[PDB]
Order: C-alpha cells, then structure tokens, then sequence
C-alpha cells in the first residue's frame, strides 16, 4: 500500500550481506535483494536458503524493539526485533536515513525488559546512555536476572548481535579445567581469573605482551598488546563450524573443503591451551558455549559416504567430566551462574565494556588492542577511493571490533 | 566388563551373512562369528578379509544412531551408526530380541540429524512414523537440504543400507541423454520423467506391460507389471563390478570369472538403453552415480558420455542434474512411486508401478515356513526378486 518510505539498504545476516531496497509502508517493512548484483550472484544457494529476509515482509504489529546498530564501526545500521523472538538487521547509507526509518516505524523503543522508556529517542540513544538509564544492573545484583541474562543485556546494548559475525556477542571463559575426570564447582582453581584479559592469565606469555608494549617504536600505530582480538567473524565461524550455514559458508570460502583438523575447532580442552600458549590466540567465548549443544556435534545425515580422504569434521571432544554435549553445556552454564563468577564478573565487565576497556587503566590492565578496533576508530566515508575503502573494511573485519564501552566508572560488584 | 545381554545373531555385511554371538556389555558391543559353522567355512578368504565385524568391538561412547532394520523382509534386524560415520548391521532371531538389544544400548535414538527425539522409542519406531515425525521434508522444501541428502534420508528411514546389497539405497536416473556432444541442463528433453517408473518410460515397451497386467490369467500369483526389480544385490554388484568385495564376490557368484562383455557394465549409455528396450531391465541407479568417480575405472572402463570426459566429470554433471531445478519441481513424483502412495494398491496399478508381490513388506513370514529346506528356498526367491523399500507415506508427497 502507501509506501511511506523507501531507501537503498543492506541486509546484514549471519552469513550474508546483500544490497537491496528497503520500503516502509504504514503497517509493514519490505526488503528485496538486487538479484542482479554481481557479488550477490556468487553467493551459494545453500547459504541463501538459511538466510531470511532477502524477500521478507515484517508486520508492524510484530515489531517489538528497535536498536541502533553500527556496521563495521560506522553508526549507520538498525536491528529490529520481532515478537517471535527473531530479529533482522539492515545497514543504511547514513545515520540520517536510520532516523527516518526509526521515526517511520512503531514506537516499540528498545523493548520493555530493560526498564527503558518506549520512545524513538531510546532506539537512537547511545550505548552509554542506554546503560545509564536501565535497571538491569540493579536487578542483576538483586538476583532477579542471571549472569547469563545480564551478560546478554550488556552485549545487546554494546551493539553486539547474532546478525553480524563481526560484532558477535562476547562471553568469558569461566572454567580452566578441561582435563580432570570430575569438575568440582567449589574449587577456586577450576575458575578463570575474571579480572584479567586472556593475554594476562599466563604470566609466562604475559611477559611477551608487556615487553612488546614497552619496547614500542612506530608511527600512527599506538602501542598495543594484541594484534589478535577476542571476538571476530573468523573466530565465530570456527566455533560454529558444525552448524549450517556457517559450515557451508566456510567451505565455499575455503576452496570447497574443510581445514586441517588441528586448526579447526576440534577440542574444547585444546582450545583453552591455545588461548594460553599461542601469542596470537587471545580468543574469548561465545554465548552458545552455555546453551547450544548442537554446536559440539556433527549433525550431518547418514549414509552420505565421505570418509575416503575427503576431509570431515567430527564431534568436538569434551572434557572427561562431560559425557555428552548436553552435559558440557549444562555444567558450563552452572559454573557461569556459580557464586564464584557472580562475585568477580564485574571485573571482567570492566575489561570488556567497563573503564578498563580503553585508556590508562586499559594499559595498566594489560588490556590494550589495535587502535583500529575501538569505536570511533575510523570513518569509511572519509575514504573516497572505493578500492581504498574496501581494503579498509577488509581490515576491520580482520582485526575485529571492540564492543562499545558502556561505562567509564568501575562496575558495581554483584 | 560384565555381560549385560548375550544373544545369537547374524552379521549382515556388504556381501557376507555370518552367524555368531553378540555380547552387549555395559559399555560396548561385541561380536564373534562362529568359525565352527559350515556355511562360514565355505566363504572365500578374500571376501572375509574385506569384511569387518566378524570379530568386532564397538564402544557405546561412539554410538550415534540405532536404526531398526529388516532382513529379507522380516523386521528382525538392527543397524548401528558410529560417530566416525561407520555402521554395523545385525540380524536377530526375533523382534523381541531387537527390543532388548535396543534397551541395552545407549539412548541415542536415530541420531540428531532428522529432527527426531533422541529416545529409544524412535529406534523402534516404524518407517512411516519416522517419516511423519521427522522434519527433513520441510528443510528439503526450504532448500536447506539437497535432493541427494533428502533422497538419502528417505532411503535410510526406509530401511535401505550399504550393508545389505539386497536393500541397497535407491536413487533415480535423472538424465536420459548420454550421447550428445554437450548436455544443456536447460533442455527438458535431456531429462527423465520422474513421475513414471523406469518401465513406463518407453511408450512402446509401456503398452507391453499394461497388456501383461490386464490379460493376466493365473490366479496363483497376483498380476504384476515387472518381474525384475529396480534395486537388486546383482544390479548393485554390476554397477560396482570394478571394486570389491563386490569384484571378488561376483567372480565367486558367476562361478569362476566375470560376465559376458555384452551383458556387463561397460558404458553408461549402453546400460541406459538396455534399461529401455530390454523387457527384463527396469533397473534404477545407486548413490554411487553421483559421487564415486572411482566406480568408472579399473584398478575395460566405462564409456562415458560425450559431455563426460573423465570420470570426475560424469559425476559432477550428473550431480548437478540431480540438483537442477528441473529435477526439483518433479522429484516428489518419483518419491510417490518408490516410497509414496503409488508404491502399492490401485494407485500403483495406474502408475504402471506394480512389482512381484513377493517383493513387498508383509509379503511373507519366513518363520511360518517350518520346513527348513523350504525356508532356505523361499529366502533365495526373495533375494532374486528384490525387496521394495518400505512405504513412508500413503498420501501425495508435497513438491519441493
């Protein structure tokens, strides 16, 4: 019907980004891909099958929340959340268009669970603002909210999302013991020091980072401890290799065949080693590690004959105290909600969204990353030469994007 | 360590059936053939070598799928799938034993790929129930699963298995042109009518069968259109004559050496023709035709189509066809013939899809056959006429 608004847009989905044309009527949102687009043609159909929205229609009545989102460090994207708990994300040309879209959409605000007013102002508000005006921190302390729910709140507000592997949500490793036969959730030694970054846990390697920070000499390259992030598409694809369409996506992006078993996520205990040994590995976990068994198993069908030489990915090997996936996730989420984590989580938050994210305290905390990572870092619009901008966007996706800082004061303990 | 359950059973291998004892402990499944058995001692050594399970051990921790199976039409077998994609099949004395074996193995159900619950009940569930309760059809319609994958799915819950060639998986011929210099996957004529059996493809030969049906006259064996089956242990061996056990077994089958060059798989084009004019060849294809290049060499070879240079090519083009949009919009029809409502009954009659009655589930109860020699005699009859996959649905299969 009445097309109240129309604008070029970009569908931001788990494994697909496609240029299309958003159109907003008086009751729905429509999106059609540019099936003629060169880049879009080279997209595997299998992948397109898992991608919703390419020709979607969203009922205004179904809208429940509208979040301001940044695509590749640029505050020009939006993410709408549907009543059926699903969500869609489009990236527009300018923050200016976003505003038009936000004002031409229902006044769902940012939802209602966070305790923020249902106003278009909120949808556009900033991360630090949203945090400030929310009651979640209290409820979290008051135990009305679980550690998992709280960490999801922070990540959502910080702009993290399941629709962009470059800004996936971020969760901390909670346990350090993945060797033992049993796991005693009351024995401190089994828990990770939630006050230190991954790169600071092992003093042996920690030295390499402090040393490298000290003996720094360069131009336009502020000193940094890690050239590797704790959250990136690459990382995310590795953790979700056993799930479509990530699997296929990776494969297509890998000459059609998997990667050497010793490099692909194969062992939960082995990953933790690498995250303590490797100088380039400072990875942090993902939400799933606390609720999605699938992620740890080969869900392929049967009688599909492949083990001839054809590389194949089998079940992730769990720690002895974890018989089957359902077990690992159960126990892990239990540890995440344990009392130990509860009384330290604020410190980890400080490193990720807190006052130790960037600055004097960030350097004293051994928590400094490549400057091109932090918010504000770059302005793709400034780059005028396409081949130049692209190369830049390519780098952002390679280094990763630090979550938006939510507070510049020490986060309150639970 | 301690044996929780022990019972007589038969290993059902790619081309071997050996009696032995199956011991279920508390953490593993064991199987030791009875080497003192006569039949066993008669089996060729080369064949035994390429046969695994005669002295096997399987870890519970490795179990992933436990499907109920049928052997020679009798619902008394079982097939276990391992985490490394391996599988082993056993045949027991009766369903009651199968049930015990199931309640003694890990609760893995039928796996977690077809959307079914991981409950021992599924492992005993009926083929029709598995179909109904699965979620593979929708995923298929959604294109999240390929035609190959869906077909393989249907076969698996239908009871088909790479472990018993008499019930080998069933895949349809997709292309009909194997002699043109090039194959346009956009020219309808280059394809096969999936709503029709292989026998009803040739207009002329078709009428022949219809006549045979109407003008039956016997009343000692209900009417049937074909006396050949689309899937047989022999056809399978034939397609895979250049690889063994198969090769070696075949040589033992033909009592000595190979088969007559003219009546042997030597060219896909020729074989296809044979399956169009020859009144006794309504063969259908097998998975291999869509992924196993090695199948078309010798280590003379199979004469590949013009558009098919090397073996690797025939497989890719053919696989592309199986996945082409032409196949997609009409593939459901084929399913209606093989596992659908047109598999049997009046509907199968119009379809020109009726096979020997001794080929359908429920056709015969080997247990009632008291005379030992008559039983063995009956079984061989079954291995010759082929076994029709179980019926999955009785309604029309929705299109993709």
């Amino acid at each position: 019907g009445p097309v109240v608004l129309s604008t070029p847009a970009q569908l931001i989905a788990p494994v697909v980004v496609a240029k299309g044309t958003l159109s907003i009527t008086t009751t729905e949102i429509y999106f059609e891909v540019d099936e003629d687009d060169s880049a879009f043609k080279k997209i595997d159909t299998k992948v397109l099958a898992y991608t919703e929205g390419l020709h979607g229609k969203w009922m205004f009545s179904e809208i429940r929340a509208v979040f301001s989102r940044r695509y590749l460090l640029q505050n020009t994207a939006l993410e709408v959340f549907m009543a059926n708990r699903t969500s869609v994300m489009f990236n527009f040309p300018d923050q200016a268009t976003v505003k038009k879209v936000v004002y031409s959409l229902p006044r769902v605000g940012v939802g209602t669970s966070y305790g923020l007013p249902q106003a278009r102002r909120i949808s556009l508000a900033t991360p630090r603002q949203l945090y400030k005006s929310s009651n979640m921190t209290q409820r979290w302390q008051r135990r009305e909210i679980s550690n998992f729910e709280y960490l999801m709140f922070l990540n959502t507000i910080a702009g993290r999302t399941y629709n962009d592997l470059n800004q996936y949500p971020v969760f901390p490793w909670v346990l350090t013991n993945y060797e033992s036969e049993e796991l005693d959730l009351t024995l401190p030694g089994n828990f990770r020091d939630l006050s230190k970054p991954i790169g600071a846990l092992n003093p042996k390697r920690a030295v390499f980072y402090a040393e490298r920070y000290e003996t720094w000499e360069d131009d336009q390259s502020p000193p940094y401890h890690y050239n590797t992030h704790y959250s990136t598409a690459t990382s995310t694809l590795s953790w979700l290799v056993r799930i479509e369409p990530f699997t296929t996506f990776f494969l297509n992006a890998n000459d059609g065949k998997f990667d050497h078993p010793d490099r692909t996520f194969s062992s939960v205990a082995r990953s933790w080693r690498t995250s303590q040994r490797d100088t380039s590995d400072v990875k942090e976990l993902i939400p799933e590690f606390y609720y999605l068994p699938e992620m740890f198993v080969n869900s392929n069908g049967y009688n599909l004959g492949v083990r001839e030489d054809e590389v194949v990915v089998n079940d992730v090997d769990l720690p002895p105290w974890a018989k089957k996936p359902e077990d690992f996730v159960r126990i892990n989420r239990m540890a995440l909600e344990s009392e130990f984590v509860s009384c330290q989580l604020h410190q980890w938050i400080d490193l990720i969204f807190g006052y130790k994210q960037r600055g004097p305290e960030a350097v004293r905390a051994l928590n400094v990353f490549h400057y091109l990572t932090y918010e504000g870092s770059v302005n793709l619009d400034s780059i005028t030469d396409p081949v130049l901008r692209e190369a830049m966007e390519a780098q952002i996706q390679n280094f990763g994007q630090t979550p938006s800082q939510l507070l510049i004061e020490p986060h309150p303990p639970r």
